[PDB]
């Protein structure tokens, strides 16, 4: 199992950078950082990121088409290869309605724009003079001067709603589906699969990655309760399908979505922990992860909140999580 | 053969890190950093070195056991083990005379100074608490908070003379050996095996590194007279049984001996004649090179560092190294 760290540039790159080097040191093989407009900029914090690391894989988590022109996320990206010695990553995804909202952007076709952006990224990154008239993406005769070392950077995409799932069987080198539960995979990777039987593809080219809430400590219940208030933010933001596939009370629901904050908390059951969140001693979540495993998964990614103490968990992860393993 | 490149810090770091950056995209695997009291320090540039680089294996090329306490010799190569990610070598050598009779330091048994400051860093490095009653070296209650990331950091030795050499078939990880003929390789394996099976080692366990002057271009004559006034430093400090082997008219080098004495450097290259040239640099068009590197493969060169002044341009030339070096000698 191949693990990743995710974080929000939400405190001085500084700070990151040694949350960053501490998971390297620590076996991570993938960093994924948060694109948000309102945050530090997601490419300068993988600038310090790449210069303060030498092995782990980093790219955005997730980047989208359109608060840049996918030319400019190519180049980014290319950029971030070469100064990491072929270590890039490019996590791409639709983004979200409130912000395109926000900043005054129309929200137009996800998939298709999607789909689209990332072929004409592939091409550019190749080197290739690109001449695309999509859809939406409609590109002519443009062409990157800078190239990445690799030479194909993966292309990992986020996908929650059936079309993405099957688009990324298609295309995605990986996916990254915000899940913590095995049954949300029993329910996805058919869809991806679809995709990729489709386009003539093997599964075995898709890193199918569990986008997790995590939260280890050595004490179980230390552990499960640094769980609760990520998992009463996922409960509230979940659609029906999810609320009815792991069976919660939409009457808790309502009263967290409501409550939202320690009346919130209070009505955080196990059901919820057991459904968003991989969480428990180390034992505990070595077992989790197995089966997540079984179900298809082969990265993941070790979310918010990391545990009760991110450092202090990080530690934990890498000294008994990831060598029981693999 | 693997490549190294190796750089004096006598630039802004910043100008050496691009240096660096670019021998790692192009396939070098060592950076070797001298290491004078004069120049920038050689753990600040290895440490910006480090956070420009990513899997190219870095380290002094060499320091000492003098300068600084081994101990602290230990804790720097630690922390630039712990910042690369594992990626760190120590190359340590004797030193020299004169750097320690302009500062007041006793060169005491090089020999001995040297094998004894080497236990002692890997102990450290080890993560052992150390109590050591040697000949020179005397350590008591010493221990390292810091830790190595690589369970044993590689130890290279520099080595010229015949008992260092010995010594290095004993207990080096590798050798730095200044120079770039066969003729030289010839002569000094021997001595480094005898060590080896005195110590019940095998030969796959060291790296033997030609410290070479290298000079690559298109053109073949660019690249002899680029490499023209390192060959001049290089005659001149050569001791005298290096310069019989390969025949130098020592008239001709003590013209080199005055001239640089005075500084007068014109003076110095105008000396330096086509024998020095193919005695003390790799020298001529890739071609050229790839072949004289194969010589010194022949004589068990398992390194070739790359060294000053690499090309007439040292961009162009690191590059060239890359495109048309590199990959011609890759097993
Ligand atoms: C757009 C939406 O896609 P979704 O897969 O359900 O959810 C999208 C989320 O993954 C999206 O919000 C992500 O960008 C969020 N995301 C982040 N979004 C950000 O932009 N920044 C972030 O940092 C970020 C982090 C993050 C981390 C992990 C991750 O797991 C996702 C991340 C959707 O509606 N999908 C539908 C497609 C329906 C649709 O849009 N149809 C249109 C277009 C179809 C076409 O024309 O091709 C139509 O009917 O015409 C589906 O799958 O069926
Ligand atoms: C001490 C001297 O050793 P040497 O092997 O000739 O030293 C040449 C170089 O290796 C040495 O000067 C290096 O430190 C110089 N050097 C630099 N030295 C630096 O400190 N900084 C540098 O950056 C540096 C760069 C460097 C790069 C490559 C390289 O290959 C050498 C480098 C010597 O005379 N050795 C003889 C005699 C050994 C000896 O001293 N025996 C004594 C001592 C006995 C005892 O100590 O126990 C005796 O028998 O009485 C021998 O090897 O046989």
């Amino acid at each position: 199992m191949k693990f990743g760290i995710e974080f929000v540039p939400n405190e001085p790159i500084q700070k990151l950078c040694y949350y960053v080097k501490l998971a390297e040191d620590n076996g991570f093989e993938y960093c994924w950082i948060t694109d948000h407009y309102n945050n530090r900029n997601v490419y300068m914090a993988l600038t310090a990121i790449a210069m303060n690391t030498n092995k782990i894989k980093l790219g955005p988590g997730v980047t989208n088409p359109y608060v840049r022109s996918p030319a400019i996320t190519a180049s980014a990206i290319a950029t971030l290869d070469e100064l990491s010695g072929g270590r890039a990553v490019l996590g791409i995804g639709p983004g979200d309605k409130a912000t395109f909202d926000a900043l005054g952007i129309e929200w137009v076709k996800p998939v298709t724009t999607l789909k689209e952006s990332i072929e004409v990224i592939r091409k550019l990154l190749a080197g290739e003079r690109v001449s695309y008239e999509g859809k939406v993406v409609k590109i002519a005769g443009a062409a990157l001067a800078v190239k990445p070392i690799q030479k194909a950077v993966p292309v990992y995409m986020g996908a929650q709603g059936p079309k993405m799932l099957e688009t990324a069987g298609m295309i995605a080198d990986g996916v990254l589906i915000n899940a913590s539960n095995p049954k949300d995979f029993e329910a996805a990777i058919p869809l991806i699969k679809k995709g990729a039987e489709a386009a003539g593809r093997s599964m075995d080219e898709i890193d199918v990655a569990a986008y997790a809430c995590m939260s280890v400590d050595k004490n179980a219940d230390k552990a499960k309760q640094a769980a609760v208030p990520v998992v009463a933010f996922i409960a509230a933001g979940s659609p029906p399908v999810v609320l009815e596939r792991h069976g919660i009370d939409m009457e808790k629901v309502e009263a967290i979505r409501n409550a939202l904050f320690p009346e919130a908390f209070k009505n955080v059951d196990d059901t919820m922990l057991e459904a968003f969140s991989i969480y428990g001693t180390p034992e505990d979540v070595v077992e989790k992860c197995k089966k997540l495993a079984e179900m298809g998964v082969t990265q993941i990614v070790a979310g918010s909140p990391i545990g009760p103490n991110k450092e202090t968990a990080i530690k934990l992860i890498g000294k008994k999580v990831i060598p029981a393993l693999k």
